C-alpha cells in the first residue's frame, strides 16, 4: 500500500494545484475586465484549497504520512485569449481532479481500505456536481460568445 | 519599470511560500499531537494566503502583470524534532517575509511609486506585530520546554 | 512653495474633474443614457468632495488656497457615442492621477511628511478609480459592437 | 433665444454662488471662525444642488445646456472682517434674486408656463435666503461694535 | 542606527513632557477658576500620555530599546498670568511636538525605516489637527479677552 | 509642612506611575505580556491617584508645583520577574510611608479635611501591599521550576 500513501499525497497536491490554476483564471479574468467571472474563480480557488486541507486533516488522523510537494506554476494562462479558452482549461482541470480522485478510490478499493472509501464518498459526489456546473457554464459562454459583446452580459 | 514589477510579482510568491510553510508546521504539530499549536499554524497559513491575494488584487488594479510561480515544497519539516525547532523556523520565515517587504518598499521608493508605498504601509506594521508575536511565543516555548511535559501542558491551555 | 502651488492646483484639478463629470452626465441624459448619467453625476459629487478634503487640510495646515476659475468643459462638443464620453473620462482620471503624483513628488522633495501621509488614501483611491473606469470603457467598447446591446445594459 | 440664454446664465450663477460661498468658508476657516465657515460650506453645497436642479430640468425639457466657466471668487482678496464677508454674501444673494427674476421675465414673455411653474419654489426660497442673510448681517454688524463679542457668538 | 533609536526615545519623553505641561495648564486654569479650560487641558494631558504609550508599545514590538527618562517639571506656569499666556505656551508646546515628530521621521527616512514611517503617519496627521485647533482657540481667546469679563463666557460654555 | 508634603505626595504618585511603566516595559521586552498588562494598568491607576491629589489641592487652595518625575532606575538591574516584583513591593511600601507621613503632618495640624481625604488611600494602600506581596510570593514559588512561571503568565 505504498501505492495508496502515494496516491493520497498526489491528491493533496492535485487539490492545491487546482487551487492555483483557479487563481490564475481569476487573474486573467480580472486583468481583462471580467470581474464576475474572476469572482467566481477566486471562490473556487479557496474551495479547492479547503479540499486539500480536508485530505491533510484526514491523513493526519489516519497516520497517512503526508509530505507537501511543490505546487507547480499554472501554465495555461499564457495561452488564454478569451473567456472561452479559460473555461475550457478549467473544465479540463476538473476532469483531471475527477481522475485523480478515481485513481485514489481504485487504490483504496484494492486495499480494502473502507475508511478511505467512506471518506472519499462526498468528494466523488461533489466532483459530479463540479464537472456538470463547469461544463454547463462553458456551454453558455460558447453560445453567448457567438455575438460580439453579448458575453459581457453574462459577466452579471 | 522592471525591478519594481518583478519584486511585486515575487512578493506574491513569498506570501504563498509562507502559507505553505505554516501549513507544513501545522501538519508536524498535528502528527505529533500538538493540536493547539497546529490550529495556530493553520490559521496563519490562511492569513498568509489572504495577504498574497491582497497583493494579487492590487496588482490587477494597478496593471502590474502577475505571473504565478511554483510554490516550493517546504523543507524544514524533515528536520524538525521538537516544537522549538518548528517555532524557530517560523521566526526565520517571518524575518524573511519582513525583508522581502522592505526590499519591495525600497524599490517602490527608488521608483517614486507612491501608490505602492501607500499600499505597503499596513503590511509593514503587520510584520512588526507578527515578528513580535512569533518571537514571544518562541521565548515561551523555549522556557517551558525546560521541564519535561510542561510545554504540553500549555498547548492544552492557550 | 512649489509645494504650495501644486497643492492649489490639485484643488483646481478636483473641481475641474467634478465639472467634466457633470458635462458627461448631461451628454448621457440628453441622449437617453440615464444609468450612465446617474453614474457620472455620482462621480461629479465625489470629485467635489475630494476638492473639499484638500481645501480643509490646506486651511488646517496654513497652506493658503486661492480658488481658480473652473474652466468650461469642452470634450462634450466632440462626444457622439458613449464610448467617446468614457474615453474622455479615463483620460480625466489619468490626469487626476498625474496631478496627485506631481503633488506627492513636491511633498517628497520638501520632506513634507504630513502632506505625504494625507495623500496616501488618495493614492490608493486613484488606483481603484483608474481600474474602474478602464474596466467600464472595456465593457462599453465590447458591447457597442452589436447595435442596441449597450443600451440594454445601460438599463442596469 | 433669450430664454435659452438666460436659463444657461442661471446655472452658471448657481455654480458661481456655490464657489463664492466656498471662498467665504475658506476665509472664515483661515481666520478661525469655524461656526461661520460651516454655515458658508453648507450654503455652498445647497447652491450647487440648485444648479443641478436647473440642469436636470433643462435636460428633461430639451433646453440645451453648455456649462460655462465658474470664475475665481476674488472678493476674498479684500475681506478683512466677518462683516466684509457677510456683506459680499448679501450682494451675491441679491444677484441670485436678479438672475432668477430675469429668467422668470423671459419665461413670462415666451408664455413658458412649465418654466414658470418650475421657478416658483426658487422665487420663494430666494425670499427666505435674502431675509436670512440680511438678518445675520444685521446681527454681525451690531455685535462687532464690542471687541471680541462677535467671536463669542460664532459658538453658533 | 543610534540616532533613530535615540530620537525614538526622545519622542517618548516629549509625549510625557507635553502630558505634564497640559497638566500644569489645567492646574493654573483650575486655581484661577476657569474650569472649562481646565477640563480641556486635563483631557489633552491624558491624550499625550496615550501617545507616549503608543510609542512605547511600538518600540517594544520592534525591539527598539526604550529607557524612560525623567519627565521634566513644567516651567511656564510660574509666569502665566492670563488665559492668553497659557494657550500661547500650549501652542508652542504643540509646535515642538510637531518638530519633534518631523525630526524622528527625517531620521527614519535616512535609515529607510519604512515600518517607523508607516507608524508615524497618523501622528503627523494628528499634529496637523492639534496645531490648528490650539491656534484657533488662541485666536478666540485673544479676541474675546479684549472686553473685560467676556472671555469668562468662552469658558462657562466650552 | 503639610503643604510641602502634599506637593510631594503628587510627585510620589507620578514617580510610582513611571516605575510601574518601567516594569511593563521590562516584562514586555522579555515576553511576559500578562505581567506587562498588569503593570501598565497599575501605572494608569497611580497617575489617577496623583490627579485626585492635585484636584483636592486645587479645591483646598494648597499650591501645587509639579516637580520633575525621576527616571526609573531599577530596570537596569532586573534580570528576572522576581526582581521586578520585589522592586514594585518596595515601591508600594514607599507609597504607604509617604501617605502615612502626609497623614502625620495633617494630624499635627488638626487638618480634618486632609485626614478625611486620605482615609480611602490608606485602605487602598493596605489592599495594594497585600496584592503585590501576594503576587511576589506566587512568583518566587513558581520560579523554582524552570518554565513554570511562564506557564502562569498566561493568566
Ligand atoms: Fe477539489
Ligand atoms: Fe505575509
Ligand atoms: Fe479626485
Ligand atoms: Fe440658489
Ligand atoms: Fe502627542
Ligand atoms: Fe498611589
Amino acid at each position: 500500500s505504498e501505492e495508496l500513501l502515494d496516491l493520497f499525497n498526489r491528491q493533496v497536491t492535485q487539490e492545491f494545484t487546482a487551487s492555483q490554476v483557479y487563481l490564475s483564471a481569476s487573474i486573467w479574468f480580472d486583468q481583462n475586465d471580467w470581474e464576475g467571472m474572476a469572482a467566481y474563480m477566486l471562490a473556487e480557488s479557496a474551495e479547492e484549497r479547503e479540499h486539500g486541507l480536508g485530505f491533510v486533516d484526514f491523513a493526519n488522523k489516519r497516520n497517512i504520512p503526508i509530505e507537501l510537494q511543490a505546487v507547480p506554476a499554472p501554465v495555461s494562462c499564457a495561452e488564454w485569449s478569451s473567456p472561452e479558452d479559460v473555461w475550457q482549461s478549467i473544465l479540463e482541470l476538473e476532469q483531471a481532479n475527477t481522475r485523480s480522485l478515481l485513481n485514489l478510490a481504485e487504490a483504496a478499493s484494492t486495499c480494502h481500505d473502507f475508511a478511505v472509501m467512506a471518506f472519499l464518498n462526498p468528494f466523488h459526489l461533489q466532483q459530479v456536481n463540479e464537472e456538470d456546473k463547469i461544463g454547463s457554464i462553458l456551454a453558455k459562454v460558447t453560445d453567448e460568445n457567438r455575438t460580439p459583446g453579448l458575453l459581457r452580459s453574462l459577466d452579471v
